[PDB]
């Protein structure tokens, strides 16, 4: 590592030169391209926000993973879509990049699209599907890691959706000792209230209330139709739950 932070940058000094050749040269002998900065910043990260699609797309024709994110969750995506780099976008979410990470401050890339009035990017983005408290689970494992997992779950078990459930923050409840659950697709959200308040020991007395994206579920719907609606692009639904005391 005492030359990783070195190589990182002279990679990155090639991308704010926009010297593609020498960037090319160095890209064949790096042994990895998405090696970090000091603060954790992947070249493609500073690529994104400088805007050169050919580089860009040589980082990618090199194995960039443009799933990365950096010490303030920020990722490329992020960066060209705040920047409105609009062939970048492009290429980015030809690469998989996910369209619903958020930020440290909570914000996607079409948010941050809407906030700098990047008009072009906010047609693509919700051409491509974009959807007009931070999980334990989502931050400590990486996004394609989580994508194979739900993956795997979809394919082996197509009867049932994978949802992770999780406390929401500084809330006056008890906590679920497991918080990955595979329920029927016909189960109602009803049924799986009860199934979780059986699981942290409630009294009838003691609310509990459930948010997927900050909105509550209707209890009539069955998870198939929530998790059709809400899952996320690593194919799990998130569920966070609380009792009255997050208002």
């Amino acid at each position: 590592g005492s030359m990783s932070v070195l190589i990182s940058q002279s990679v990155i000094n090639y991308v704010e030169e926009e010297n593609i050749p020498a960037l090319k040269a160095l890209l064949e002998k790096c042994k990895d391209v998405d090696e970090r900065n000091e603060c954790g910043q992947t070249p493609l990260m500073l690529a994104a926000e400088q805007g050169n699609v050919e580089i860009v797309k040589e980082l990618l024709k090199n194995g960039a993973n443009c799933n990365l994110e950096d010490l303030d969750n920020w990722t490329a995506l992020i960066s060209a879509s705040k920047e409105g780099h609009i062939h970048i976008v492009e290429e980015l979410l030809k690469s998989g990049a996910s369209l619903e990470h958020r930020d440290m401050g909570g914000w996607t890339a079409l948010m941050w699209a809407c906030y700098k009035g990047r008009t072009d990017v906010v047609e693509l983005l919700l051409s491509h599907g974009a959807n007009p408290m931070k999980f334990v689970y989502k931050e400590e494992h990486p996004f394609e890691k989580r994508r194979s997992e739900g993956e795997k779950i979809r394919k082996k078990y197509p009867d049932r959706v994978p949802v992770i459930v999780e406390k929401a923050p500084k809330a006056r409840i008890g906590d679920l000792d497991k918080k990955k659950y595979l329920v029927p697709s016909d189960l109602t959200v009803g049924q799986f209230y009860f199934l979780i308040r059986k699981r942290i020991h409630l009294r009838a007395e003691d609310a509990l209330f459930f948010f997927v994206n900050n909105v509550i579920p209707p209890t009539s719907a069955t998870m198939g139709q929530l998790y059709q609606e809400h899952h996320e692009e690593d194919f799990f639904l998130y569920i966070a739950y609380s009792d009255e005391s997050v208002y």
